[PDB]
């Protein structure tokens, strides 16, 4: 675990579920533990335990007395491949189970057990399908170490459980999540050149999408699969292009407006966001596939740059700039306008939408830490993913 997990600002009030330690415990009940106050909505202990209940055995009496609307236990069965978890959720003001389900675990896959267990019980008590399974791309810079300089890494929304993609000397830019994230892409210079890679994370192979000696990179992909936007400068300033993956066309749409642009589909398909200075200051603009139109999505303020697309695509997350103070990270939705500034951040970077639309990671500098932070939309958790050394950027968290 290179990036390490911290709470910054818990959710000031909210339900508290209970989780009995698991009889013959895996260690798995401390990660569901743990994920439940990582969630954003909730909060979870183990230890102060007000009354003793286990699988279909539960009275709800004694956890209203402790102010207990939620209990969960569990039972671990060792099997021939590794083991079984049979976990339940109790809704004690209606005295019913909100879930009762068997997971069956192929032997050392334990974290993305528990996290599969804490998705099941957010999604029973909000609706929303959770986030605590699932990957993080990030950048790691280091010039403390001249050899891995740049060390593309993919990680767990907890830092856990880090895969390097590709460590390099030369710089390392932009992580991409394919559609259905089996692949990823970046910029990487690890030859003098800039280069699009699009690396197979099942088999390892990798593949050059697009290089020449104008591409900025700001990679991103179309929701069909067919398509790549990206950023590239073949005389002077940054301009917007779309590749055809099949035959490797490249050909361009919009902006020469003297900033550095980067190209973000819709998920629907029917658009992509961008930022242009064509007005005078940094505004993020929406160019139409349909009739090749570009209209001004963001009017707050004298800096609107970076916007990323939630997976529903109502919410806009974006760096925000007040002329007399200095970066936010704000959330605009689509439908109404309304500009929601979540947090001040300390880089002018694309932040990045969890794909339940509740969460958003950025990177920023807090002490003299470069780090991740994770944020609820609503403005109060914040999670932090503080690294041992150097910095970390531009994080792109997986699609589902």
């Amino acid at each position: 675990g290179q990036l390490h997990l911290e709470i910054a600002k818990a959710p000031d009030q909210a339900p508290k579920i209970a989780i009995v330690p698991f009889n013959n415990d895996n260690g798995l009940y401390p990660i569901v533990e743990t994920d439940l106050n990582r969630s954003g909505r909730f909060t979870s202990s183990s230890k102060n335990l007000p009354a003793n209940a286990a699988i279909n055995q539960i009275q709800a009496s004694d956890w209203q007395a402790a102010g207990i609307p939620y209990v969960v236990t569990g039972q671990i069965k060792q099997t021939a491949d590794g083991f079984e978890v049979h976990y339940q959720l109790y809704d004690v003001q209606k005295q019913q189970y909100l879930l009762n389900e068997l997971l069956n675990v192929p032997a050392s896959r334990i974290r993305q057990a528990g996290h599969m267990v804490s998705d099941a019980i957010y999604q029973a008590l909000t609706g929303i399908p959770g986030d605590f399974s699932g990957r993080i791309a990030y950048v790691l810079r280091n010039p403390a170490t001249p050899a891995e300089r740049y060390t593309l890494q993919i990680a767990d929304t907890d830092g856990e459980q880090p895969k390097t993609v590709l460590s390099s000397r030369d710089p390392i830019l932009s992580p991409a999540w394919t559609p259905d994230a089996k692949k990823i892409a970046y910029v990487s210079f690890e030859t003098k050149r800039p280069a699009i890679y699009l690396q197979d994370l099942s088999t390892g192979t990798r593949e050059v999408i697009t290089s020449f000696k104008g591409l900025n990179g700001a990679p991103s992909f179309s929701p069909d699969g067919k398509s790549m936007l990206f950023t590239a400068s073949m005389n002077g300033n940054p301009e917007i292009y779309q590749m055809d993956l099949s035959t490797r066309q490249v050909k361009r749409m919009t902006n020469d407006s003297g900033i550095d642009t980067e190209a973000r589909y819709t998920p629907d398909g029917k658009a992509f966001i961008f930022t242009s200075d064509r007005g005078g200051s940094p505004q993020i603009y929406r160019y139409d596939f349909g009739n090749g139109s570009v209209k001004r999505l963001t009017f707050k303020g004298s800096f609107n740059a970076r916007g990323t697309l939630s997976a529903d695509g109502k919410k806009i997350a974006l760096v925000h700039r007040p002329s007399g103070s200095n970066y936010k990270v704000a959330i605009q939705d689509i439908n109404t306008g309304i500009v929601n500034i979540l947090t001040p951040t300390s880089l002018d970077e694309s932040p990045s939408f969890s794909p339940n639309g509740q969460m958003v990671v950025y990177a920023t500098r807090e002490g003299n830490r470069g780090l991740l932070s994770i944020m609820s939309t609503d403005g109060r958790f914040r999670m932090n993913l503080p690294s041992e050394q150097g910095e970390v950027r531009e994080p792109a968290w997986a699609p589902k």
